[PDB]
């Protein structure tokens, strides 16, 4: 099922920090701070990571709304198309995540894309998981809107795999 990132690549701290540099109009500031804040819960109950809102472009997870080219040499696309996309742990550019604000940012059914979902399968390559090929695992790559708990088996034991 799950993958994890050439080296087994990891946060070698317990203490991610992170911190969100813009914002998209989309969506309040306070209701995406709790989307990013949510989905990061879903990861510190299944790890010894605690994961710290900062203020600082030192933080290990730097959160972006960008469109098309936005400086990494992986441009988004516009509307639909690709949703977002994160890096391995690391230094820098590395661990951090790009979400295209091209793109819709909701927290409900069916009206363009859920920012909370797309931010859990996204903070998952941020802390090294790669894509699994078990159908309804989080990191399985594709988007269906669910009401139901984001983490499968799968993910888990990626997780665990990575971080004990
Ligand atoms: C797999 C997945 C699961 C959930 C959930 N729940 C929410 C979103 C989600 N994504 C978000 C990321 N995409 S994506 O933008 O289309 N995509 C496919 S390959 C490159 C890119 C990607 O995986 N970014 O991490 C596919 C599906
Ligand atoms: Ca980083
Ligand atoms: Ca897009
Ligand atoms: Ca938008
Ligand atoms: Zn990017
Ligand atoms: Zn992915």
């Amino acid at each position: 099922g799950f993958q994890t990132f050439e080296g087994d690549l990891k946060w070698h701290h317990h203490n991610i920090t992170y911190w969100i540099q813009n914002y998209s109009e989309d969506l309040p500031r306070a209701v995406i701070d709790d989307a990013f804040a949510r989905a990061f819960a879903l990861w510190s109950a299944v790890t010894p990571l605690t994961f710290t809102r900062v203020y600082s472009r030192d933080a290990d997870i730097v959160i972006q709304f960008g469109v098309a080219e936005h400086g990494d040499g992986y441009p988004f696309d516009g509307k639909d198309g690709l949703l977002a996309h994160a890096f391995p742990p690391g230094p820098g550019i590395q661990g951090d995540a790009h979400f295209d604000d091209d793109e819709l940012w909701s927290l409900g059914k069916g009206v363009g894309y859920s920012l909370f979902l797309v931010a859990a399968h996204e903070f998952g390559h941020a802390l090294g998981l790669d894509h699994s090929s078990v159908p309804e695992a989080l990191m399985y790559p594709m988007y269906r809107f669910t009401e139901g708990p984001p983490l499968h088996k799968d993910d888990v034991n990626g997780i665990r795999h990575l971080y004990g």
